[PDB]
């Protein structure tokens, strides 16, 4: 029963509880000791972006920033695991405390700031993994890098991970990297997607391997902004879109502790917004490219809601914290 | 006391029997020191709606206590309002068993009860014995054999017998389980029914010297045009509120799941999203002119807040109560 584990883990600070949880998972990942966390789940393959996904449920990015527990996490059922976000150089991200739990809303607020050990380190961890699901590597801009030259940060990363990644996630949706979201808009975006799509072709010829590229978008786009983003992805033949990241919105959590904290809200208070975004995106993309729906998913029905709204795959993070491994099994089994 | 264990035990019984067994025990501990086995202390959150003052914004939706047999016990659990019914003028047995089905992985239900109830006179006798300090809703409908074009008579008969005792009156024209009933939601039929109902209200107010507000409970399967029509009629006829929404014929979210093809109304989590869309569109068309009670897949604080954001002034639960227990009454009332 996870509810008893969660009471205990919740007595610890959000980030401290994470550090502790992963300390443990790191001592067992890729060893027979992952029997402690293994959960059998039905096969439920899905073709998406030219890959076969073991099953439609994925671990959204942010949990295993550095790719330390891929094997252990896969043992829990995930048909895909998105590691990252990594950056070319390591950085510690924003200042603690930067992670807060809205328990009664089953949501999380975070201004982490791309806290990662960098891309070289991630690649070394990924070489130790033996995960038969699809591995996505999420990549981002270094804080100090000027947003005008952010492409350089993304292309460096692509070169080092291309040979080890199932799919690559372009993160331009973090509200905790100053100015980063602007990379979703206008000519900035068009500029970046051309860099990326060019490197991809290069790297395909270099490595003789086909790797899809997916852009992760924020949920706080306007209707016009979303129309422009959808048009852009289609025009640059981006293989997929991850919708969505965390939100600056707070309309559903007023009067709750840590409501006023700065950062991105996730979990149940993002569920509806995230579904709306996907539905409008689906209507715009009209089947021209797949959507990976993440945002507030915390039950079979909610997962299926994102499927009905247009998504070909779903990803979980906050609901994984609040409902634990059992959610993995519910969803894969019944989606 | 811990609900998930209570739930596991009760789910060993078929849904109708689980309910009957539960209600038998509630009835048995009403008026005893074992009434505290269920009493819950919840924060007061007073809201004015339809000219009444609700303890809190959370009501028990109609269907759980069809005959008003457990008002006191259900009230002890913390509901701000209790909607009993649906009742019909004459008693009637409803549709044939099996008629009620759990979708446990969906945290949903399907039902085709067909207004199984002892009749409006039996209920007023129960209501007289009740001691509930919250707002008492009373939900009325058409007897099966009564013709659809004459259905209003059955509603009016009921209003006459319940006016003295109702806190508000709910008009059920949204059951998918009584043939043709949902057609009273359309055109000249809605218009005619609302006229007769509002004129009865006027005669009854004059005869009892008090105004009992009337809310119409609509279905979630209306289209956009039908919903605008429903809004417009409710306003022009000065109906005091709308309760949105009842069960849905939709099954798109429960495909591939045991019982998903059983005929009837789907409720619980697979209805939350649609019930919210309805409320939002209804709210735009009503533009604050009359209040909306929000029922439909509410199973958590955020789900409740989502309905409020969509335009509802109050909310009700049924399925979520079954699946999550009184902890949900407390959670919502506390953080809504
Ligand atoms: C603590 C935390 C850290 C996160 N880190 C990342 C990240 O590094 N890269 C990324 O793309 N998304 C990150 N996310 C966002 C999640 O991947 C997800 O998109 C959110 C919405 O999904 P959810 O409600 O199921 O959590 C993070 C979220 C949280 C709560
Ligand atoms: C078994 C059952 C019986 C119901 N009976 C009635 C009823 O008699 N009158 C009514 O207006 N609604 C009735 N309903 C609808 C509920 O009041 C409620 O509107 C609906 O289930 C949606 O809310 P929910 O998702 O919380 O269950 C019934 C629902 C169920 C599941
Ligand atoms: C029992 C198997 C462990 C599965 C991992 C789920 C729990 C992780 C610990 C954890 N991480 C977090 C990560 C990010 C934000 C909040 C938390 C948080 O509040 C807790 C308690
Ligand atoms: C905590 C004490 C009372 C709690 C009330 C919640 C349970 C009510 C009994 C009940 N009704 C139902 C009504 C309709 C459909 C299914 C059920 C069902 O499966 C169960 C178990
Ligand atoms: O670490 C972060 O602030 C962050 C990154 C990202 O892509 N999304 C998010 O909600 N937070
Ligand atoms: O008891 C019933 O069949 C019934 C009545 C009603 O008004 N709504 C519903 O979904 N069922």
């Amino acid at each position: 029963y996870y509810p008893f584990v969660r009471k205990a883990l919740f007595q610890l600070d959000p980030e401290r509880a994470h550090e502790f949880t992963f300390q443990q998972l790191r001592r067992i990942t890729g060893t027979p000791f992952e029997a402690l966390v293994r959960q059998k789940v039905p096969a439920k393959p899905v073709n998406c972006m030219g890959l076969t996904f073991k099953n439609p449920l994925g671990l959204a990015a942010g949990l295993d920033k550095d790719g330390e527990c891929i094997d252990a996490l896969g043992a829990m059922g995930f048909g895909s695991i998105e590691i990252g976000t990594v950056t070319p150089r390591p950085q510690p991200g924003n200042d603690k405390p930067r992670l807060f739990r809205l328990v009664d809303a089953e949501g999380l607020i975070n201004r982490m700031g791309f806290n990662n050990l960098g891309v070289d380190n991630l690649v070394e961890n990924v070489k130790k993994a033996h995960y038969d699901g699809v591995l996505g590597i999420n990549i981002g801009k270094n804080k100090d890098t000027p947003v005008e030259q952010g492409k350089d940060d993304y292309l460096i990363c692509m070169e080092k991970i291309y040979a080890y990644a199932g799919y690559i996630a372009i993160n331009i949706s973090s509200p905790n990297t100053p100015g980063l979201r602007t990379l979703q808009y206008g000519e900035a975006l068009d500029d970046l997607l051309t860099a990326i799509k060019n490197k991809q072709n290069d790297l395909q010829a270099m490595h003789h391997k086909y790797v899809p590229i997916a852009v992760k978008i924020a949920p706080d786009l306007s209707e016009e902004e979303l129309i422009q983003v959808a048009d852009s992805l289609v025009r640059h033949n981006i293989d997929g879109v991850i919708a969505t990241n965390t939100t600056l919105d707070r309309s559903l959590v007023q009067g709750m502790k840590n409501c006023d904290q700065t950062g991105g809200l996730s979990g149940r208070p993002l569920q509806l917004k995230s579904t709306e975004i996907i539905r409008r995106l689906s209507l715009e993309l009209n089947g021209r490219l797949p959507i990976i729906g993440v945002g507030g998913i915390d039950s079979v029905i909610a997962a299926r809601e994102k499927i009905a709204a247009g998504a070909s795959l779903v990803q979980i993070y906050s609901g994984f914290i609040f409902k634990g491994p059992p959610l993995i099994k519910e969803i894969v089994t019944h989606i």
